[PDB]
């Protein structure tokens, strides 16, 4: 299958602090749900500790999650041990070692940016990198209800 990531980062790259995700932003959220719904979604089992209860699974869409434990058991989802087992559209919902993991096999990449000055910290989880064999387009800044300045980007690799 065709494998995509999707992923929200502050400017500086950060995706993920304190096991959890440093803002709020209800737009990226429904574009979010609105990407993955029906699909596989595959995550990092750090993630899915993430997820917060009320949405653990995430309805609608094939949850699998990616560890090294063994009998690890994540209820409502399947467990794998590698990300080429998750792989047999497919979506990589994070978190920064399953993006490493998953970028030499994803040919689309969906990525929110926030306005937000997050410098880099001991322990955050950290956005890929891109290089420039992806093409990209980016869309209008907004404003979210949240209060933060939000825009969506969408890479295709070439
Ligand atoms: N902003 C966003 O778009 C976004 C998206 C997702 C998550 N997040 C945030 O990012 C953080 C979580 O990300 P993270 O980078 O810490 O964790 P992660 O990538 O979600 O999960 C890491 C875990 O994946 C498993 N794993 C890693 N490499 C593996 C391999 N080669 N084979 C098998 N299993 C492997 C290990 O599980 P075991 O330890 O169980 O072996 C490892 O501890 C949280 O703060 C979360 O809120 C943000
Ligand atoms: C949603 C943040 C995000 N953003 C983009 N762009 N990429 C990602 N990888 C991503 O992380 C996915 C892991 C965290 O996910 C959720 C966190 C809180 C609630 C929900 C449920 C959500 C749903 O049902 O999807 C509902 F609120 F609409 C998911
Ligand atoms: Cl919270
Ligand atoms: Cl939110
Ligand atoms: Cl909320």
């Amino acid at each position: 299958t065709s494998v995509g990531l999707i992923w929200a980062q502050s400017t500086s790259g950060v995706i993920g602090r304190d096991g959890g995700i440093p803002w709020r932003l209800p737009e990226d959220l429904a574009h979010f749900k609105r990407l993955t719904m029906g699909h596989t979604v595959v995550m990092g089992r750090r993630t899915w500790d993430s997820l917060p209860a009320a949405h653990r699974p995430l309805p609608g869409r094939r949850n699998v999650v990616v560890t090294r434990q063994t009998g690890l058991v994540a209820h409502g989802a399947q467990v794998v041990g590698s990300l080429e087992q998750a792989l047999s559209a497919t979506w990589v919902i994070g978190g920064a070692q399953i993006y490493a993991l998953a970028l030499p096999l994803a040919n689309r990449c969906e990525v929110t940016e926030v306005d937000v000055d997050l410098p880099p910290e001991d322990e955050d989880a950290l956005a890929p990198v891109l290089d420039q064999t992806w093409a990209g387009t980016s869309g209008e800044w907004l404003v979210s209800r949240s209060g933060l300045r939000y825009r969506m980007h969408s890479y295709r690799r070439l």
